[PDB]
RNA sequence: AGAUCAAUGGUCUGAAGCUACCAUUUGAGAGAUUAUAACUGAACGCCUCUAAGUUAGAAUCUCGCCUUGUCAAGGCGAAAAU
């Protein structure tokens, strides 16, 4: 069945803004603005009014309904980075060997050594918007902040993934940088 | 003394050329991705790597490097003398 009708909206709080036109989004807060491309997606986007934004499908099958949530999601996700941010702290474990995690080239990349004992060295790229901090308080945090919540977990999963035990059951050989905690930057 | 013949008379050494892992020299890079592990995220007001969208990803695959390139819309240029 295609049902004919299908929208959802969302609203905009103070001190935001995001006109939107062509399927493409150009969210605007305090930290920012955050830029989105919808177009795989043939929903018609409209502002309703002053701070609301309705995303609509006409005559959509299930598959295309399920993305509607998805896009407003989507767009909640960058009023939440252009407000307050997105901060993932990161937590290293391990049984014998520090895991020594450094910044270099301009703080632009991590540098993962000592994990497990290897002495190979583990280079892992932030994208750009994106930052990284080692907690000098909290020993054995990392910290990855930025607006763009894609970006930001996409650079902790690949640390996350970067230490990776191999030949070793990981049912206890648990060493590596584990997500613990995914927050804002500004407390909310 | 010089040489000849014995279908290469025979023995020793034997350059040159040819030749031996029997000597010596040289042999390497990207791209898209599979399985897989993940991100954000609905469907299904919760969850979820998946549905839309995103990451990393290999003796595989494609390309580069390397060999041929008398190629029938007779494959296509530059340039010289005619």
């Amino acid at each position: 069945m295609k049902l004919i009708e299908s929208n959802d909206t969302v609203v905009f709080p103070e001190g935001v803004t995001f006109t939107v036109k062509n399927r493409i989004v150009h969210v605007t807060g305090p930290r920012g603005t955050i830029r989105k491309d919808f177009r795989h997606l043939h929903m018609e986007m409209e502002r309703i009014g002053k701070s609301t934004l309705r995303v609509r499908k006409w005559f959509g099958v299930r598959k295309e309904l399920a993305a509607i949530r998805t896009v407003c999601s989507h767009i909640k996700n960058m009023i939440k980075g252009v407000t307050v941010g997105f901060r993932y702290k990161m937590r290293s474990v391990y049984a014998h060997f520090p895991i020594n995690v450094t910044l270099q080239d301009g703080n632009r990349t991590v540098e993962i050594r000592n994990f497990l004992g290897e002495k190979i060295v583990r280079r892992v790229p932030l994208p750009e918007g994106v930052i990284a901090t080692i907690s000098t308080a909290q020993k054995d945090e990392i910290v990855v902040e930025g607006n763009d919540v894609q970006f930001v977990s996409q650079a902790a999963a690949r640390i996350q993934q970067s230490t990776a035990v191999k030949e070793k059951d990981i049912r206890k050989f648990l060493d590596g940088i584990y997500v613990s905690e995914k927050t804002t930057i500004v407390p909310t």
